[PDB]
Order: C-alpha cells, then sequence, then structure tokens
C-alpha cells in the first residue's frame, strides 16, 4: 500500500445550486434542498507508482503537499456550479486526475455538516429566517467516491457510495428479542418489549453513476429519504431483532429507489438497561459500555 | 469543603406528565410538552458536618453510598407527577433530605436528555409517531437547585437556576466586529460582514420559585422559548460584537419573561476563517482552537 | 458578572530556562525539568468596570480583541525568562494590567501540555533523546491566577493555585467500602477487598505566592513530586473509602510540603465490575471535594 | 455482507501469566511484562450462512445474543493460561467455533489497555508499587485476527496482525520539507528545520503465525519495542518527509526482527504552526498509508 492525502478538510459556503426537481416517496416529505448554507468536511487520498521515491529517498518533486490539496479542494467548492455532495466530490476528482497526471487513483469521502433552519420574528411576521442557522450535531448525509487513472490515461470512477451516517433511533415498545440461544453463556433474559435503541449508517450504490450527480435530479435518492424510511419501517413493524429491522429497511429501499443496486447497514445496540430499584412508570438507564452491532447488505 | 456524590445518573421513562397551559410569546411556537418519551442526566452532591469522620477516619456509619444516591434518583423518577426538570429535581430534594435527617445541604444538576418526534406512514397516513423517536445531541434544558436543613431543622431552597445549553447558532451576515483596540498585538483586520458563529448557554432566575416547578404552568418560562427569542434576537439586529449581542437577547428574554429577576449568559466564538485561496462564491473553513468567549448577567 | 477572553490558547516554547535546585523528597524522583520542550495552554478572562458600553451599546473602542489577548500571550511565551508555569501565568498577568489600565481584573488558567522522553541509539548508547519527545495525554500540572487593580493602581494577586489534573490510579487489592448506611436504597454489596480506581485532580495553595514563581526553587512544589505522594500514600494504605484515602494524601502532602497552605481533592470513582475478571461499569460515577488546610 | 458481534467488550484480569525471556534489542530495554493487571478491549464479529434467516425472517433460533459473546470473552480471560494478547484472541477464536458449529467465521480486534507503574516507598526504599497502576491514555498494543471453518471442518487462520496504536511524537529539530510540487494551489512555504509532530499507528505480520502467541517467546516482538525503534529512528535521521520516516522505522523494524513478513504504518501530520513559539493548527491533517515488506 502507498496512499497520502489530507483529513478534515472542511470547507463553508453560502447559496450553493439549490437542489429541486427530486422524486418524491410516500415516507418522506423532502422536496429538495435550498442550499442557502453549506458545509462538508472531505477527505482526500492518492496514490501512484510514481510517488514511490518519495517514501524510499526523500524525493519530493512529485509530491503535491496535502496543504494544497486543501487548498484544492476549498477552491473547487467556490467554484462548483451542482446540487449534490457527490457531484462536488466528482468535480474535485476529475480536476484533481487531470491537473496531475502522475497521480493514478484519487479516493474522496465528504460528510455533509448539517444545518437546520431556524424563525424569526420580523415586524409582527414569524417566518423562516434566511440568514440565522442552527448547526446539527445529528444525522448526516456521506459521500464516497474513487477514480483512476489508467493506464490508456483515461479516467474512470471505480467505486462510488453515498450514505447516511449518525442516525440515533429509540422505539420505546413494540420490539422483542426472543428465541436466541440460551446456552452456559447466556444471561440475557427472553423480552417481549424492549425500547430498542439503534445506531444507523445506511450506504447506497446506484446502479448508474450518473443518478447520483443530480444533472436529472428525478433520479437523485436523497440521504432525507432513507432516513424517512427508516423511522416508517421501525415504527411500522414489530421488530424481532436489529437483524430483521435493517433487513425490512433495506428492502423498502431497494422497492422504493429501483435505480439503486444495493443498500448496505452498519448498526449498533444502544438500547437501555431497566433500572435496578424496582417500580409507577418503568425507568430505564444507560448500559454498561459492550454495544451489539451488525453489518448487513441488500441488493436487487 | 466536604462534598460527595454521583454523577451521569441518567434515567429514561414514557409518559411523564404532559405541560400544558403554558403562556405563549411572539418569538416562539411552543405550546408544551408532550412528554411521551423524557431522559434526564442528574448529578448529584451532598455535605453535612456529621460526613466528617468519613473522611478523616474512615467512617462510613453515616455514609449514603453514591449507588444508593442513584437508586433514589432513578425510583423517585418513576414516582414523580410533574411536568418540569425544575419540579423534579425540588421533588427528589426534599424527599433526600427528609430521608437523611444528617445531610445539610444538597446540590443538583439536570440536563435534558432531548428526543425529536419522527413521522410514520400508517395506511397511507403520515402522522407523527408515539414509538420512535430520535436522540438529539443540539440543544437541550438544564436545572440547578440547591436546598439546605437548617440548624432549626427547616428546609430551604438556596439557589435554584434554569437554563439552556449547547445552542450552536451561525449568521451568515449581517454582523460587524469593528473599531476594537489595534495595538501592537493587534493582527484581527477590521470585518464589516462576519458569519459569526456562536454557542450560548444561557440561565434565567425565577423572582419567585414556585413558578420554576410548572404547580401553575402558565408562569413557567421554557428553553424551547428562550432558545427561539434567541434566534430572532439573532436574526433581526445587524450585531457589533457577541457581547452587543448577548446583552440584545438578555433584554428580550426579561421583557417577555417578567416574572424572571435576571439572565446568565456563556457564549463561545467559533467563527469560521476565509479560505486561504482567493475568491465565485466565498469559501469559509474551520479557525484554529482559540476561541473567544463572553460571561454576562442582564438583570430587571 | 461581565467578563470576556479567550480559551484554548496553546503555545509552544522549546528551551524554556530550566528548573533546577528543587528539593526532592523520598516519594518522589523530580529534581527539576530540562525544559528542552514545554507546552502551555491559557484561558484568560478579563473584566472592568469601562467595559460595560461594548455590551450595552456595541461600543468596542476599549475592547481588546480576544485575537489579540492571543497573540499577547503566545508573545510573552516568546520573553518569558522563568522557570514555572506559575510564574509564566504571573508574567502574563502583571504585563497585561500594566499594559491595559482600564482592565480592572484578570483571571488566568494554565494547563501544561505534558511530554515525555523517549529511547534513542547514540553510537550503540541507548538514552533519553535530546530531541525525540512522547505527547502525553495522561496527568499534567495545572496553575490559576488571579489579579486585580485597586483604586491606589497597586496591583494584587487575589487567588492563585495549583494543580495537578487527569491522574487516573487503581489498586488492585487493598482496598474496601463496607459499613455505609443500607435502607431501601441501598443495593451496593459489602466488599473487603475491591480494585479502586480513583480519578484524581489535586489544588495546592502557597503560603507565599513567590515560592509558586521558582525564584527560590527550594521552596517549588512539583505536580510530579504530588502525584508520586498520591501513589504511594495510595500503596502503603489499606483504604477504607476514596474519601479517607484522599484525606491521608492531602495529610502527607502538607507534612512534607509546610510551605503550603492548603491542598484540595476533586476525586472521582471509575471501579471496574467484577464478572478474576473485572468489566467497565455503567456511566454513573462517585465523587468527592475536599479540603485539607495546614 | 452479513456479519453481526459486540464492541467495546472491556476485560481486566489480574497476574496473568508473566510473558518473559523475550529477545532485547538495542532500541529497547523491554524484556517481558509481569502481567499484575491485563485488560483489553475486545470486538468480535462472526458470520455465516445459517445466520441468513435471523435477517430474512426474524428467527433468533440460531443467533448466540452479543451479550452471551460479552461473557464468552469475559470467562476465557479468566481461564486464558497464554502470555500475549495475540495468544488470547486466537485462544477465543478457536474456543468460539469449536463450540458454534454454525459459524463459519470470527473475526477479533484487541486492543491493550495500557497501565504504567508507580512509585511507593516500603521501609524508606522508593520502588515501583505491585499494587498501584496508572491508567494511560497514550500508546497501546493491537491484535487482530481472522478464523475460518472449512468445508472439511479444520479451522484456518486467514489474517493476523499485531499493532501499535496512538503513539504520538513531537522532534523539536532535525526534520525539513522541501522540494514539493509549487503551482496554483501551493501556499505553503518551504521549510529546512519544522518540529515534525506525527502520529503513528504501525500493524505488523508474522511470517509464522505460532511467533505471535509466546509459545517460544524469543521469537515474540513487542509493541514496546516497535515505539522503542520509532523514536530511534526519528531520532537518528534529518527526515526529509513523513513518507521517508516511515520507510526508513519500517526498515529498521524488519532488519530487527526478521521474523516478520510486513510492516504497517497509518501517520497523521499534527505539526505546530510557528507564530522560538509555536501554537496549534487549523484541523486539517496530513496522513500517510504504506507498507514494507520483508
Ligand atoms: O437485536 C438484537 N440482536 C442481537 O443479536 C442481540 N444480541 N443480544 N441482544 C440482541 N438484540
Ligand atoms: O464579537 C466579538 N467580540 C470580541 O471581543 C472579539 N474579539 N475578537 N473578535 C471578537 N468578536
Ligand atoms: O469510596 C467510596 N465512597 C463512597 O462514598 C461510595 N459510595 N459507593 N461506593 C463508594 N466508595
Ligand atoms: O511530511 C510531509 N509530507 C507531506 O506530504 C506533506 N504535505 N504537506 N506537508 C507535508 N509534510
Ligand atoms: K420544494
Ligand atoms: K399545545
Amino acid at each position: 500500500v502507498m496512499y497520502y492525502g489530507k483529513g478534515d478538510v472542511f470547507a463553508y459556503r453560502t447559496y450553493l445550486k439549490p437542489l429541486t426537481g427530486v422524486r418524491t416517496i410516500p415516507e418522506s416529505p423532502f422536496s429538495g434542498r435550498d442550499h442557502i448554507l453549506f458545509g462538508v468536511n472531505v477527505k482526500i487520498s492518492v496514490g501512484g507508482t510514481k510517488l514511490l521515491t518519495s517514501f524510499t529517498k526523500g524525493d519530493n518533486s512529485l509530491v503535491v503537499a496535502t496543504d494544497s490539496m486543501k487548498n484544492f479542494i476549498q477552491k473547487h467548492l467556490a467554484s462548483y456550479t451542482g446540487t449534490t455532495i457527490e457531484g462536488f466530490l466528482e468535480y474535485v476528482a476529475t480536476s484533481f486526475l487531470k491537473k496531475y497526471s502522475h497521480i493514478e487513483k484519487i479516493s474522496l469521502i465528504g460528510e455533509e455538516i448539517p444545518f437546520e433552519t431556524t424563525f424569526a420574528v420580523k415586524n409582527g411576521n414569524r417566518a423562516a429566517s434566511e440568514l440565522v442557522f442552527k448547526k446539527s450535531r445529528n444525522e448526516y448525509a456521506t459521500a464516497y467516491l474513487n477514480m483512476v487513472r489508467n493506464e490508456d490515461n483515461t479516467l474512470n470512477i471505480t467505486e462510488q457510495q453515498s450514505g447516511l451516517a449518525g442516525l440515533q433511533l429509540i422505539k420505546v415498545s413494540g420490539n422483542s428479542f426472543v428465541g436466541f440461544i440460551r446456552d452456559e453463556y447466556t444471561t440475557l433474559p427472553e423480552d417481549s418489549n424492549r425500547p430498542l435503541f439503534v445506531y444507523l449508517n445506511i450506504k447506497w450504490k446506484y446502479k448508474n453513476t450518473e443518478d447520483s450527480f443530480g444533472t436529472n435530479p428525478e433520479n437523485y435518492v436523497a440521504a432525507e429519504q432513507i432516513r424517512d424510511i427508516a423511522t416508517s419501517v421501525f415504527h411500522e413493524t414489530e421488530t424481532l431483532s436489529i437483524q430483521h429491522l435493517i433487513y425490512l429497511i433495506g428492502r423498502r429501499i431497494l422497492e422504493r429507489f429501483p435505480q439503486l443496486q444495493e443498500v448496505y447497514f452498519e448498526s449498533q445496540n444502544h438500547t437501555w438497561d431497566k433500572i435496578v430499584e424496582e417500580i409507577e412508570g418503568k425507568v430505564y438507564t444507560e448500559p454498561r459500555p459492550p454495544y451489539g452491532f451488525q453489518c448487513f447488505t441488500v441488493t436487487q
């Protein structure tokens, strides 16, 4: 392996081109993004056989400084005319490989920095502010893009993924976990009504990469819509495990978005413990640190 | 000094008594709390001259185990019949001092664990879920209560404060910081239009402690309403500094809530830097770690 | 209340004047600091009645920008000729009030950024490097200073404290917690041999503020020495509670350092649960606050 | 993909069998581990075709609860008779696949929880305590193991790696970064003497998996020794980049440990900005990934 790059390249700008013309689904009122305030955190990693002597000899002749990669990313947000985080990564990647022809591969991760609308009273009228936004530390959209320059000097995307990260959902009732193996290592009691608390990271892969860029926005799959499917499916279903929940969420995603090839889940179990004192309302509290987790792919 | 206690006592319960009958203000649509899902993180600290030998001699005869304080808090959330985090602390404090008459002082901090409504589709109807909630890592309500047992064995509250913590607001334009001292230590340029990013922690003190408990809920001041004043005032005003912004927020709070005696601000400045590369849309990025801060009290 | 300032002002300096000639105590090998690499994280807060209109009117005419406070701190680490973090805060505070006559009060917190030595081979000899250091995220020295300008324009120290923060100590045996109140709320079993795991913040106040500056280094009390007293006392004693442990640590500190007026403790209990094998507990943690005076 | 498991399974054990008889190298004093106190944080992941219906139908009949995996790990630390974190993972993996025939693959990550010795006075003599240890939040040993059940029911190790994580090293001088591309996007000045601050994660693979278990301790490679090689090489060399530094560290590791097949580096650049006085940079950090093979 031989890669180098820059992480935590934050970039914020106002008045990105709005995302509109999206295709709606029953589970979500999402209708687009006004993009008055946009933020992204980018990680860039590059490689190429011509970088060998920067490691073996200390020869920096062909090294793009990682500080310069930071400048490159931030400058390209200023000139980006598109509407999605996926399209921004494609713009950066194509531009970078065209600039530096000795680079054979670039990998980009983009994580949206989400902001929420606030309201203000102007002359007796309370209405959405175009100026003041709340920074959110909750869920956010993500994107991943890898691109190569082939031996014949043509350029190709080699992996593209979109995602939703940081979603934390608790369902207070309507969840069971029963019927699991009870042997000499089992101290977990059967529970026909637990308050299941799941962390969800969800990623999806398009059949056609062009659909990820917003160029024809009716074919875009928004992380907001995926989020809203997840919350609806969790509500609708008596869950039998996190495994079965994420299967059902994935099936619903692929049914709603036939342009997707597959969907990938990383879930964690953070369910609260019943308190020690006997019960009045039932009371729960934080568990010990060990957390369950699941990784699962659903394909068309 | 001589105190001991328990921190990070989390307690979650469903169907706390709803908060309704609140008094509205122009800046906020807040109309109450449904309390289907309630969470709080409590810190308890106690003291008393009779605890001396637990330090000086290792005699635990009069020590309430901190684990037992945790049990006490969690059990009392199960039996609490009120509607506010302030009233919950009062219930815990009065009950604890009545149980343990050798304790002379108790200090409680409560931090709400906020949850946000989600939506689900049931038989074609998309509507607020009573089951699935999103855990929020954004702003949250707080409460502080100190109570003593006097030498004559009567009980009194000795300090009570309510608050809002973790509010992060960015205003993209309509902020200036000019006219400050320019001397041999000054490298900051004058800026007539900066994207001011402030962290706000806001605390308030009632004239009459009973108004904090929800018993007559029209006299309650909700952290939600304080939040909404802060966002409105930030929008309405060309800011001249964070100092002047928090003064104006405080004045508006005290005007809207004449039952409050004073309001206290802890603010931090986290404003982004303009990027190094020249500009296309202007682009900003994260600053170096040093952050400005302000502490300020406004009184009636 | 009316204060403003800057937090997280980091400053890293090479070749500060070495701290030497400190009095060594039996609990600790500490005998000074080479100061090849010295880092500090400073928080500055200032106030004064003449700042009122910066809040009430948006008038910045008397505002020292917090960014300029950051520059002031960093520049003064470059010019500081002393040997201790306490002396550095004194230098910053005096310098700042002398520079800005409208400031009536300044409060400073300094946290040392600790570095540890590393091994290098030089001509076959393994020894501590003079060039390569390891950044530590464990315990660290602290200092606190509040200074005011009086109406007669004299400057006065109103608060001064030194400290050790972030010390995490576990003793595998020789600890009990028994005899506490058992009632309707008690589920904790009595335990005659627990692996007590304590977090310790320890603060001390000098009888004579001059002793904190290193001017006469025989009178300086190093956070390293306080750490080593804490571990020695923890080892020596069959503990009966965290309360009684911190009492005994504090008594030893005051006995070893008669120039100290008081010691202050903030402890937390992070003892593992028994499943011998132990594991991490649930989040609630016990804590204690306690002062011993000379 | 179809896996599930448990993360953050902490387990703390006293008096593990000591690691002794290790081969010492010139860069490091390391000569074993007393193992009075031993902590590990384990992540377990398992899979198998027979788990399909636990996802597709909600049938838990073949689900080992992740809580039970936690119990399994913790109990096996109590019964483990070996001397290394790599050997502990092997014991857990073999034991788990032998217990649960429907599991076809298991992946384990183990992170050592590092403790440091402390000073105590015993009858006037200051010495390392056998009872009181300091919890360290600095660098730590790691191990990784993947094991599968074949169709003929043999068990096979498919991946195995050891590591050192969280090493943070700053070298005050003797580092350059010059000669890189300067174009429209370059604002970074050339620097002939920077205080290079690197974070290092270092991983290695043995030629013979048996060497990782400590069974023959002369062949074990301790994370402590890798750390000390890293600091020695950093010291010895006028660095020309992080890229070239990690190349030289890796070459020295493979020379000192011919039983190793490869070394892998994940480095990050956290060098301070110059305001001599330096300060913390803005958040963006450089990083490098690089493998050296024997
Ligand atoms: O949903 C769950 N899946 C699991 O595998 C599991 N194991 N313990 N609890 C659990 N809950
Ligand atoms: O609003 C501000 N107040 C201040 O005191 C300050 N100092 N630098 N920038 C600043 N901005
Ligand atoms: O040392 C202790 N002090 C306490 O107050 C306490 N309470 N529970 N466990 C405890 N341990
Ligand atoms: O060691 C370095 N390698 C790099 O690639 C680099 N880029 N900017 N600074 C750097 N330093
Ligand atoms: K719309
Ligand atoms: K209502």
